[PDB]
């Protein structure tokens, strides 16, 4: 299928060579050629998407990125260089590449104010955030975004009417002390990643963000980072235990499902899963997407061209969804 | 379907009336129910699986159990009274009733001993363990089973050829407060559980158990804690990217699921994630059972009855399976 | 789920209420219900839509009706007789009841002017025909409708835009005598119905007739009578060696069924069958219905209320996939 | 996978240039190459087995072979003549190929005597018809094998204890000329050759050829000829209403599907398909195979070595359940 739409592309700035190599050295196998691909953005990146059928690609920026960054200045000034560093380095491929805010997601109000600065100045996508803030003294500290205080910015978000992506990051601190450091082949895609924007995600859930803020649109990376799985699970025991006992979310884990919510096929290439999540969480809210260059173009577009589904909601989840999300033009 | 095995069925000491109404209040709409039915071994569970095509359960101690115990010499003593109270329990129901052994896991070698003690002495199944062992001054620290210092226990396990059934347990101490106090709703079933599961799990997987005992047989509730899920994302990471940095274990993701891990559908009476299942995991691999009384029978076994599937993965799944996997003999109902 | 929509749902004549109930002895378990419920239009079906959350069926004649006469002028005042009958009798449920036209298909231009006819007076959602209509002298021939002389009827169904349900109906005469005279009891829903429709169905697609037509909608029953299973098969063979031999059918099989065809849940409540056609078909082009009074409210609806799957399909297979197809009005009234 | 088995790979008679051609002109678009390929045994075959990752095939004859044959003697000695045929074809290659046996099925006791002397003498793994003997004057009956006059032949197929591969064939006759003649793209894979198939088997359970004979093992093609997805309905049906009325079959149809019948993945390389059949039908009963030469090697091994299914029910598919079912030697790369 040729015009797909690619949205959890990552990027890196160049000027970061050392943190660049210890991202790569978790994660690739061939640093030098992952570094000169997460820095690219017109070259390889574009001749990637003309091989493969990708139309369109919303970049964002690495992990963990600016959510690694525990001190609140420092934080912002990168989010800003980030921001603008992008929209210079796209500006000439408007019909094959947009973008999506970095934020430091210190203080709601910062946030939102940066949010609004590059979608209004520069038509960004939305945003897409690497899970908690680190923060504290010593960065030992994570800021969940599902509290009252985040309101003024799931506000601004809904005002700009634009997705949210909620990415994940690497543990850290004490956490990671406890709990991987002593099965550290787990951190990442294996299992660290999910577990991370699960438990954030339905936090959002179960404290009512998306009671507040109705119309939010919240995309999860990796066909849903476990929770369809556990769909049935979940909502069996949200309606019939924890809501009589005090859980106060207005509705139930499929309606959030349906209204807010958004899986993507991001570096999970399989046609089992996609299948049990066409039940699970419909085909009308399943994005495709890649994970590059954590993922490779052919595994991804490979898989995708050759999947045997219906013709319909093969084009919802290549193209169409994004396109009616993200409010594309023709690209 | 009759004769149907059972195997993540729980029971409480009738004398922790606190602490039973505690859990029951997290965990059930109707606690006084609740605490009568998990404490109750011979009456009420045995009626229930009369009325539902139950044949045989093997029994369970609650959790968090004794894995909530940091104090070593209390635990090892809930332990040993669990074991003794529930082999008395159910000694007039061979034929419906089996057992796993409570076990301290705060030292391999005397976890190893108790285990010997109770499949030798009183014919326990196997072990089943509630996660990490709650350990330290305040019991912040966990124990992971992970580690080679853990072989003497792996080693005894495999020389008595019973299964270990990892069971979670509730988050705890620092752990609950960063990550859960904020959003309490996820504890348990909706999320907390699966994701210590299969943290512990996957753990015994990269760090090698199944490699120094390659004949261990571990269990996982709920359809597999989540894992099935990203069997692909596992699969794929481990093969084309950990294993060339440096991931040493033996074996692919799958190979440990045909030949080391099992899943049960505790919990999980779902015909969409079975079928899934069906697919990443294998008929031969899947377990019912039903966690009770934290659910109830006629929810897991309408549910199973009813399935819609073929006859041979019908009867694997409902008791076949765990009559070869827990050597069970001629039991109510087990022949057809 | 409230307001469900189904539409293979079936009403005999009164007047053949003695030939109705001693067919539905032979091939209906509670003969007297069945010819009660086939005949009733107002009281009982109306009673069952209430109790099970459906809020609109619309009506069809039972098969083989007029498919079976193969007498053109007996044939055709059948069908004025069925629909004449059948809009008079739901007139006083517009927001309950619509029907379908019936039609003699002996003539295209005499079906035609029919179902514009009918459409145009009664306000009829569109047509359900039997499968193909006997003729000849002793009815052993068989009328398909993906002949070029069928051309002139399908512009009428466009021009109406009116969906055309492809009903089956038994094996007759020397086809009967040959394949399932010894084999009867395949007879119906275990085997022929499906392959009637299969063979018809794809021999309008492989015949050009949504390429001449494309604006057609085709529903079949019964999760689209075994083509889904075969969609990847059926696709490979038609786009790899049949289409290269002489096969001009302009698309592509799955491009069909994403323009042209649909599929319901008509005697069918697989849970299984459903989340594979979710993949072949897509919940786009799914519709539930039921096969009233051959299948009962009971068991299509407490299945397909009991669904565990996402919302969104699950409302647009229930009824709003329904509600744009057949362009239903809104509904005012909720009795359910 | 390595040391994969296919089971529904099919030969003809080099001599029979027309028939071979004319089959090809149906359901081959490269006529010269599928004519080399359908006759090749030893050559071609065997490096395609090599590139792919097969390590035994079991051979069988062409469709519509002697089912086309309504002649009885003609029949007979074309099936007489193949079986010799191939066991003298195949006999350097005792690890890599064995063969079905091929059989006029005019007349019960004929069919079974001929099934055993080349079982016997040749080490055939079991028998493979393509669905009703061409019978009558002209060729326009049939003859199924669900009625009772065909209980002398399942004996010995039981006695033996070699499975039954039903095969589809073209529709002929009468049939072909009120059904399929105004339709004929449909004929073959697109449509007919299900339908023939699972109007048999389904005639089989409900005739109750598996109660007589319950040790009988009956392949299907394709993963199963349409079956499987009605497998709701057809239980549905059987069970609820049918049976009441007079269905007297002793088991459910799941039951047979436990018992006597299997599927295999015979020109039906879906991913999809494949995961509903095993919930429908279940890993145990299903058996990888090809369809070589109408389907091509590298089409079947490329998706089934892709399959990302759990390792257990890939190598029962892939090989062990043909292993056990057929009685299988050593053969290249089995282990
Ligand atoms: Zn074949």
């Amino acid at each position: 299928m040729l015009g797909k739409v690619a949205l959890e592309e990552a990027f890196a700035l160049p000027r970061h060579k050392e943190r660049t190599r210890w991202w790569a050295g978790l994660f690739a196998i061939d640093p030098d050629k992952h570094a000169a691909e997460i820095n690219d953005i017109t070259e390889q990146r574009i001749k990637y998407m003309n091989e493969h059928g990708v139309g369109y690609t919303i970049l964002s920026y690495t992990a963990p990125g600016v959510q690694d960054v525990w001190d609140p200045k420092e934080a912002q000034a990168l989010a800003v260089e980030v921001n603008d560093y992008i929209a210079d380095a796209i500006k000439a491929h408007p019909d094959r590449l947009g973008a999506f805010a970095t934020l430091s997601m210190h203080d709601p109000k910062e946030a939102a104010e940066e949010l609004r600065r590059v979608v209004t100045k520069y038509g960004f996508k939305g945003a897409l955030v690497n899970d908690t803030q680190r923060a504290g003294a010593d960065g030992d500290d994570m800021i969940f975004y599902d509290g009252p205080e985040w309101d003024v910015f799931w506000s601004t978000v809904t005002d700009l009417d634009v997705p949210f992506y909620l990415h994940p990051r690497n543990p850290t601190g004490s956490i990671h002390e406890k709990l991987w450091a002593k099965r550290s082949w787990l951190i990442g895609p294996p299992l660290s990643f999910a577990q991370g924007v699960s438990l954030h995600a339905l936090g959002m859930v179960t404290n009512g963000v998306f009671d507040r803020h109705p119309k939010l649109q919240i995309v999860l990376g990796h066909l849903g980072e476990h929770i369809p799985f556990d769909m049935w699970r979940i909502n069996h025991w949200f309606e019939d235990i924890k809501k009589p006992l005090g859980l106060s979310c207005k509705l139930t884990i499929r309606e959030y499902f349906a209204r807010n919510l958004w899986i993507t096929t991001s570096g999970h290439f399989s046609t089992s899963t996609l299948q049990f999540c066409l039940g699970e969480v419909g085909a009308d809210r399943i994005l495709f997407s890649i994970d590059y260059p954590f993922e490779n173009f052919s595994d991804a577009c490979t898989w995708y061209d050759g999947l045997a589904i219906n013709d319909v909601d093969k084009r919802k989840i290549g193209k169409d969804n994004a396109k009616k999300l993200f409010k594309l033009p023709q690209f």
